[PDB]
């Protein structure tokens, strides 16, 4: 491990990220589209490019950096899913990029180096548009051909021909720069020929002029007879155009100032078939003929503002080239996203600077010209250059051909390296290699897609592809940024100084507005496959780690979620009752108390979790069977009573010892169960053995040892049934000093049912005698008033120097004559539980007095908290 | 509940999904498309329509078809999301199709029945487009305000004017389609004023000729003066095109014949500002003026085929109103259906049989006339009617007006519900209502946005926002009913006779591709809010029900995967390991082995689910903390090691109880674990206390009696920690007559791991002295190769006569000798554990023989199956 940042990370970005969009049609862009709008579309695209380059250097900050390329890295910190449909993204965009380099490639050979290096010439002026696709389909799979072979048998030769090529663009660049440093004293000499408001082409005749003067005399040139086809001045059988307008040469590079500058600060588009056109320039108007329209210059593709972004995007794609060697780098956590970072930066720099300058340089008329038909078959970038332009011809055409080199090795790797991960069936025999480890069937599919797209034969049409598939692998990754900050993934901490979710989202938003804008069935398609890529990956990732079945993609999100569900920190405010079902089995293995059932079912009303529990008697070893019925038979008890929730029956010697097994061992980790439900112990006085009872009162323990709130519900057989309706009543809730967090909730959760929405709270807290509750009652009142739920509120004891809950027994029936005097006609009576016994020896005197303190009652509902469960909403 | 089926569901739904479209913009649509594409365009709206009614006769069929409107249908049914959602956009829906509703009778009214009853008349041809506009949005607005006034006060009176409506749809449809008839004998005279190839407007001028005869001479027409700005005859400064053709009377209804049909059978579109034109009429070619144009017919709107359908596809809509008697019906499970997809039916044979009639009747040139500019300003449907075009005007705008009252009616009746539901808060407030039930402030709300729709004031921009929100609902429910039929969701048994999840795929497909082709960014919008409340809704009903924190959408995610969990029947094939790690703690509440840790991490490395359980011997009321603490340190242990799973810690009074009510407590319904993982018990013979090894074998017979595979592996200091990796060796695995399933298995899971993937399974069979495996051994190959996992595989034993596991000393022995000899240097050894103690007596001997066949290895991993445990793959 040993690699510097410049060397490591800043060269290899830089020289991937420049390309041939730069030499080919950025001149264009700012001829087509003004400088404000080139301007306005750099930034976008730069700022698309930023936020994710900062995206992907919070993915580089986390984790260890594992060695290996970049799609190890994106696999590795946003898991198995996400990284196979980004690496096939990328490998698409990869194969495309490849076969639009070797396009701009051919073009630079056929239409500015060799023009004879031509197989099937575009003979006459019909059917010109399909010789040029011919020979670029011909040219593209001889390239191609060739290319694979070279990247076959040897690489390390490509190796350094890569930065061979870096110095080949760097030095392009200067000497763009410097010509247009010189262009600020003395320009260059190339004139460009205008007849009346549009422009000809200077490739076919000589001099620019209507009559010229030889042999001591006056006679028409070969303009004059290549547009009106009369070698006499004396016809008239041509273009009323060419007689009513009259002839100029304007200089091609007037130089740098500010008229120049404001002449074309404006945008002008041009739809196909029209003629690029001067603006400042006085013309008649006249009609014109068919055999002269060829011997012009016309806009050759439609121009809109969406298809020049299309164009334009591939020419800052290139960000996650800043990874290959991220085993290698000296210091991963910091080379990386500081070098792209800075990369970028110098790229839209040098973009914003090098379109000004365009601006500032060249007319409206070079500028709009493909090409370069109007300035002599002569590339316009170069004009500008200070040797010559063939400098810059030779650079472009080296670079490209590199670039296409890059890509065409590069490609490969990334799919051996995915299908060698084994994620999806078939690129394991698209996978195999050779003995070093090159590829060896992979490149055939390769060359075969690369292939397929050079058929198009088109350096504008394949454009569109490319940006659809960097902008998707762009999206996704945003996206997977921004859920897994925002929704507490585990193993997710990028600890890098300036990222924010926020930008993430924006970036993500952003550049998905352009992918769509862009061309919608294009980014619709890509959408499609990328989703089902995803949702396939999902599905056998669930076969193999699961039982292999339809029910295994549940699983797994069943186990994702618990897992999130560890990071958060318990417990914060707004206390919710989860419910877990203490029942007792009949001798002949049958339920007795189903009213309890239909009891909790009402009272979360399919809310929330409710596990059932119980314990059978007897060694686990011989009842297997008994448990297996059991749980079947409380299953189907549960199916009618409209309560929805999970079963767990524990076969144990000791009753009392399974029900503290099951107290704090149902659920898994964080989906665990907040509150617990027992019944009452009937008859207890007729049952001479203790243990009818104590085993109840050792439970109330355990609840009041693990911190659980507890319920315990008297005479649940005079309970409602789910079917029986109510029209009228009152819900009293007899609060007291302690626990009234949730006695003023549990009235609004039940409420929330066809059985009870009827009746109304009656909240009747006592006012003891030690201070009076004039104030006090206005101030519940108006905390009742400010929450949602809000009834009749009063004050009202009999005494209060009986210490009853302080820290004992004529306090008991001193309030029951109160309670039963002011509340024995109200449907149901929440009231707060006591506190257990003091030590082991007062249970039975508190058997002897909580009944005396129900004395009378209907229906009552004790509870106690015994922990902390604070409410905020509503309550 | 006492209601028919022709009464209850056909007729309502027949009344509402008729409109206006079918009367103002059919004989356009037909005229401008042609024949083939309008079939098209039909067929392919009627195909949508009817997959969604299956889907929702699917969703009629299950449950108990709650009562009251449609909403609450599809709320029960699809959950509380998924109802919001299309429950707003059937909203949306219904108060833009009332704005549309009163703009079609604002243009009947205006163009046909009184044109002076106008506002801002448009003088002069400059600017006419605008005057239209405002009147239609003055008069838009007062009729607005009137008809909410109309329908806030009394309500019946609507009531029985839906079936007036009914009945004049049904009177104008029969009068239609008797005039179609009638025109087969004798024609009505309609004459039509032709100029050359284009058509001239009758509304203006009287009679269609080049010259009159009036005073017994010759006199320039009308015509003459009006096209040509000169009353005298012999004047020459008009259009060159009027000198230059014809002028003609053709028939406006030539009859019901097949050349009529031929003739516009093929498609014709236009483009805005162009003039429609008889196809086989002679004519010459001049240039004209720009005054002429004005007394010409004109194109209003540029006509595409996407556009069409976007235009008509309103015309269709209304499904689902054959579900707002629902808590009527005498029979809801089988009328709603069958009277549903009759009705769809039945409209979709008049459409088409109305779309051949007025191609088969009717010239392409009136039929591409809207508002009726080319015959007497009058109604093109009108033309053919028997009595008189004015039953049919009468009849539609009686109609149209109704149609804006019942949609005015009936958004508000579907907001309130909404609002009462309690899924969004701020319709809470939106929800207010009177005395008896009528709502009172959400009434001013969809008031307000049909005046923003009428504010557009444009039938044909209007439309596809209804055809927007419509299709955003279909694809919501064909959505739905495709995942839930798929996903085997519980509480969804769609008993419907000719119920497929394909065909609610296909329509899913097939009307996102229509609502997708229609317009792109409205249907991105669209999408975005249905997937923002979606969200929104979700995360309000995760607060509501959970603690009400950003981790409760996990909670809830967790336990409905759960609940999807229970459906399916247990087990397929496919077995995979489940792991439960048993651990004992130090006295000092430390750990012991963190090696089987290790252990367990490489062995599923990361897969599946891994619950590590401890047992601490002591009261529970007074150990609480020694549990917390236990629990935490396990969890940080956990973390080092590189297992992800869960932990559970339970105080008990006896170590082996413990251990046994950890066996089967651990997980939640379907969450379950599948094996036992337990350590080798470490100098017996040094115990003097048979508790310290009996508790071991006590707790396999538990593990034999839960029917749960045993690992048992000893030696576990020996094993290498997940740091040391391994070059070079050999995993020994010595199957022997049972448990084959898995043995096999175990390398395959356990190699793809960074320390054991160096190594080679040694396949090891035992070769029986009964009968050699000469074809055995092939036949063993051929599976293995036929599977993924293959290695060397050989056929070896020493005897066959001692019987050690076939129900027995010696043989132990005589295999330990054989074993040691042939794999004394392997890495590993997998071994198959014998059978339990026959009896409780038969325990001690046990242990003594089990280790001599181990002794003398370094490490064996003991394993028993005890289960089922099928597997296909790999293995
Ligand atoms: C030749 O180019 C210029 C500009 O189009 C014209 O030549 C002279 O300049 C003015 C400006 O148009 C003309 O109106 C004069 O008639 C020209 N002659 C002078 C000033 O002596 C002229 O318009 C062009 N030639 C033709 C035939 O159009
Ligand atoms: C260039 O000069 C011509 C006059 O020779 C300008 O006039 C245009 O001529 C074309 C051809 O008939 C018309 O279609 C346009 O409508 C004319 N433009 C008008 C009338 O504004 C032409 O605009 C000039 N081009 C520029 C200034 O870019
Ligand atoms: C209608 O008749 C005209 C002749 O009066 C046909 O000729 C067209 O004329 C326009 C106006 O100049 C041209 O733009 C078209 O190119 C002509 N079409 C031809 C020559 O085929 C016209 O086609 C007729 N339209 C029909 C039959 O639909
Ligand atoms: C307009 O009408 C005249 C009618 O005279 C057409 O002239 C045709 O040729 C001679 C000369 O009048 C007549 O005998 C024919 O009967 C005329 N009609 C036909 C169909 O041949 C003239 O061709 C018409 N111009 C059009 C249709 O553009
Ligand atoms: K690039
Ligand atoms: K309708």
């Amino acid at each position: 491990p040993s690699m510097g940042t410049l060397m490591g990370v800043y060269l290899p970005c830089l020289q991937n990220i420049f390309g041939v969009i730069l030499f080919l049609r950025l001149t264009w862009m700012v001829g087509t589209a003004g400088v404000l709008q080139a301007l306005l579309i750099v930034l976008i695209c730069c700022c698309c490019t930023l936020l994710t380059a900062i995206s992907m250097s919070a993915i580089a900050t986390n984790g260890v950096v594992p060695a290996g390329g970049s799609y190890f890295m994106i696999s590795r910190s946003l898991g198995p899913e996400f990284g196979g449909a980004v690496g096939l993204c990328f490998y698409l965009g990869t194969t495309f990029a490849a076969a639009m380099y070797i396009l701009g490639a051919i073009e630079i050979l056929l239409t500015y180096i060799a023009p004879p290096a031509a197989i099937f010439y575009p003979s006459g002026a019909h059917d010109t548009s399909n010789a040029t696709l011919n020979n670029m389909r011909v040219y593209g799979t001889i390239f191609l051909t060739f290319m694979t072979l070279v990247v076959f048998v040897g690489v390390k030769y490509v190796n350094k021909f890569a930065s061979l090529f870096l110095a080949c663009v760097i030095i392009s660049i200067l000497s763009i720069y410097a010509g247009g440093i010189k262009s600020i004293f003395d320009p260059p000499v190339f004139p460009v020929c205008m007849l009346g408001n549009r422009t000809l082409s200077r490739d076919q005749f000589d001099i620019c002029a209507k009559t010229a003067v030889v042999d001591n005399e006056t006679v028409a040139t070969q303009l004059w007879s290549f547009f009106c086809h009369s070698p006499n001045l004396t016809t008239d059988s041509c273009d009323p155009y060419f007689m009513l307008n009259n002839v100029t040469e304007i200089p091609g590079i007037p130089g740098a100032a500010a008229g120049v500058l404001q002449e074309n600060l404006w945008s002008a588009y041009l739809e196909k078939g029209d003629i690029v056109e001067k603006h400042g320039l006085p013309s008649a108007d006249a009609p014109s003929l068919k055999e002269s329209l060829p011997l012009y210059v016309v806009a050759d593709i439609a121009t809109s503002f969406t298809v020049l972004v299309g164009i334009f995007f591939p020419s800052v794609t290139g960000i996650m080239a800043g990874s290959n060697r991220s085993g290698d780098l000296r210091d991963a956590q910091k080379s990386i996203p500081v070098g792209t970072i800075l990369a970028i930066i110098t790229t839209s720099l040098v973009y914003f600077s090098s379109v000004v300058l365009f601006g500032a340089c060249i007319e409206g008329v070079v500028l709009r010209d493909k090409y370069g038909d109007g300035v002599s078959r002569n590339l316009v970038v170069g004009t500008l250059a200070w040797p010559s332009p063939w400098v810059i011809v030779i650079g472009s055409f080296f670079s490209t051909c590199g670039a296409g080199l890059q890509s065409l090795t590069g490609a490969p790797r990334l799919l051996q390296a995915i299908a060698k991960d084994n994620i999806i069936p078939f690129l394991r025999v698209f996978g195999h290699g050779k003995v070093n480890g090159e590829p060896t069937w992979a490149l055939l599919l390769t060359a075969l897609i690369a292939e397929l797209g050079i058929l198009i034969a088109s350096l504008d049409m394949v454009a569109p592809i490319l940006s659809m598939f960097f902008l998707m692998c762009y999206l996704f990754v945003n996206l997977a940024c921004a859920v897994q900050t925002l929704l507490r993934t585990p193993n997710w901490r990028p600890r890098f100084k300036y990222y924010h979710w926020a930008l993430s989202f924006l970036g993500m938003s952003l550049c998905l507005a352009l992918m769509f804008v862009s061309s919608w069935y294009y980014a619709l398609v890509a959408m499609l496959i990328a989703g089902m890529i995803y949702k396939y990956i999902e599905y056998q990732g669930a076969e193999k780690e699961w039982g292999d079945g339809i029910r295994g993609l549940s699983l797994s999100a069943a186990r994702y979620a618990l897992l999130r569900l560890e990071e958060g920190p318990p417990h914060t405010k707004n206390w919710r009752p989860q419910l877990l079902v203490l029942l007792k089995l009949d001798e002949d293995l049958h339920v007795k108390y189903p009213r309890l059932l239909t009891f909790a079912s009402q009272l979360k009303a399919g809310k929330g979790l409710t596990i059932v529990g119980s314990v059978i008697q007897g060694s686990f070893l011989e009842s297997y069977g008994e448990a297996q019925a059991a749980e079947q038979t409380i299953k189907n008890m549960m199916e009618i009573e409209k309560v929805k929730g999970f079963c767990q029956v524990v076969v144990a010697s000791k009753v009392r010892e399974g029900l503290a097994h099951l107290i704090q061992s149902c659920g898994l980790g964080g989906m665990r169960h907040n509150s617990v439900v027992l019944g009452w112990p009937y008859g207890w006085r007729q049952s001479e053995d203790p243990r009818a009872w104590k085993t109840f009162i050792d439970t109330v323990r355990c609840t009041t040892a693990a911190h659980l709130a507890l319920l315990v519900p008297k005479n649940i057989a005079f309970y409602p049934s789910n079917h029986e309706r109510y029209l009228e009543g009152h819900i009293d809730v007899w609060w007291i000093v302690h626990d009234g967090g949730m006695l003023m909730l549990l009235p609004f959760l039940l409420r929330q049912h066809k059985v009870w929405r009827k009746c109304r709270m009656r909240i009747f807290t006592v006012a003891q005698m030690d201070d009076n509750s004039i104030q006090m009652k206005k101030d519940l009142a108006v905390f009742l008033y400010h929450l949602r739920l809000e009834a009749e509120v009063e004050v009202v004891e009999m005494h209060n120097s009986d210490i009853s809950a302080y820290t004992r027994m004529h306090t008991a029936v001193k309030l029951n004559e109160v309670i039963v005097t002011r509340s024995h006609d109200a449907r149901l009576v929440l009231l707060n539980m006591p506190g257990p016994p003091r030590n082991s020896e007062g249970d039975e005197n508190y058997m002897e007095f909580l009944e005396v303190l129900t004395e009378g009652l209907e229906r009552v509902l004790l509870v106690r908290g015994g922990g902390r469960e604070v409410i905020t909403i509503y309550s």
